């Protein structure tokens, strides 16, 4: 439902996912924007998706950072969150610009979006230490948020969980598997991706390609898929997700998509074990 | 209407017409295309809009321009001044017509139009006519007819052309151009037609094979479309060494909007001189 989705479908069909994402990014510049975190069109109130034991003092809460995928939304963390029930509080925070009302305004810049989320999270979490968690584009967003919280809000997270991140220096698998990634996005549709949400996705992709100098002091858990998403020539190097100097690395069953789709308990299990290790 | 129109409207507000046209061009790459003149999804049969007296007298062929808000009505006001004087045919621009396939390149579109024009005109000499982007297209078609179809037209009428190397005034006035498109809307510009417009704008910025030998009538607006400092030079439309130059009242838009009879009069006088 919309020209942009028809164009996107054709671009994937023609193996030009990367070229089309640049088009979405350029076109997104002409969507109405918010320039201050106060001027955000949506209420970014996190949703509590799992509850920890009533038992509840100085214990870290999980914050799921919604990813960039235009087919995403409130359903993203439902499978993963069930594995945190009776273990940890799990809050899912929306990503600004993906909402309806009257479509949501897009952030003028990434810091503006991060500030809006940071405020929402600090209000919701109260005094509890926060561990940020994201998958793919959301993993990249989780780190950027962690740095923003530390520098602009004096509130560095207790940790960051990065599920299958592909940061700017490790792009080759993204490029070699762009058809599978584009196909994965159509495969994951519950409804047709709207043009507004495809534009939001392009705007964030471009934000995340740009110069992001700061490194969070929070410790990092790197969670990596164990199965390749598609064919990969061995002499290219390692296809696996990467992060510079993680505190801990965990490997789980599944590929880039199925690690969360079919093997969410294994992801949750890695996170819980790691949180116990960093807390005492 | 569609998202592209909404984005375009904002781009014009932001004085970023040129940037958005580039977005439309890049996006048009992902529309279904035709790569052979025969593979054109649409019938390009010219429509007869005016009838001349009932001999080897030239017929006029209107070359439809690129504007996403244009189409069938483009030459209606002009054509009335040709009734009882000359036959006037309007040829559609491929990709504007389930939506029409876009040409893979300009030559493919030109070939489709050439073939349709040659069967409609028959024995008669053809004088091509276009306005603005359509003027640039009329010349490109004239060249393709001569090169590839062994049939140079008898003349070309260029109504306010701004060819590569001479486009500073239309770049400077791009906001007025964008505003003109929305003002000239009869229905909301579709996303498909906006994409066609970007694709053709890109074709016309590309390197072209050469110059037609057909004589040119250059028709220029007398009033500037926007602000212009005298010290900047001439803002007027340009063509290298035309056979004849005619200046008419109006601006880029109104020369056709309000002053079409003056354009027609210049064309009629010139056809008499070249015949
Ligand atoms: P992920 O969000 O599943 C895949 C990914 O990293 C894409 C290609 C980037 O656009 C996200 C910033
Ligand atoms: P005209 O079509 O009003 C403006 C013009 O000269 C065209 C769009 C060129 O700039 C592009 C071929
Ligand atoms: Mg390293």
């Amino acid at each position: 439902a919309g020209m942009f989705r028809a164009l996107f479908r054709q671009a994937v069909e023609d193996d030009r996912y990367g070229e089309f994402l640049d088009v979405l990014a350029e076109a997104s510049a002409f969507r109405p924007q918010f320039a201050s975190p106060e001027a955000c069109s949506e209420r970014l109130d996190p949703v509590l998706l799992a509850g920890g034991p009533t038992d509840a003092e100085g214990r870290a809460v999980l914050v799921g950072c919604t990813g960039t995928a235009a087919n995403g939304g409130p359903h993203e963390f439902l499978r993963l969150s069930t594995s945190f029930q009776e273990e940890r509080d799990f809050l899912a925070v929306p990503l600004p610009g993906y909402g309806t009302g009257g479509t949501a305004l897009l952030p003028a810049d990434l810091d503006t979006a991060l500030d809006a989320q940071a405020r929402a999270i600090l209000r919701a979490a109260g005094d509890a230490p926060v561990v940020l968690l994201g998958h793919s584009g959301g993993a990249l967003l989780a780190h950027e948020l962690a740095f923003r919280l530390e520098r602009a809000h004096g509130a560095p997270p207790a940790g960051i969980v990065l599920v299958d991140p592909y940061p700017p220096g490790h792009q080759e698998p993204i490029e070699v598997w762009s058809r599978q990634l584009g196909e994965g996005l159509f495969a994951g549709e519950l409804e047709p991706m709207s043009d507004a949400r495809l534009l939001a996705m392009g705007r964030y992709a471009r934000f995340l390609a740009g110069p992001r100098p700061g490194r969070s002091s929070a410790p990092v858990l790197l969670v990596r898929a164990s199965e390749p998403l598609g064919d990969w020539q061995e002499e290219r190097g390692d296809w696996r997700a990467h992060w510079d100097l993680p505190h801990t690395v965990a490997d789980v069953p599944g590929d880039h998509f199925t690690m969360m789709r079919d093997h969410a308990p294994a992801v949750a299990e890695a996170v819980l074990s790691w949180l116990d290790a960093i807390e005492g």
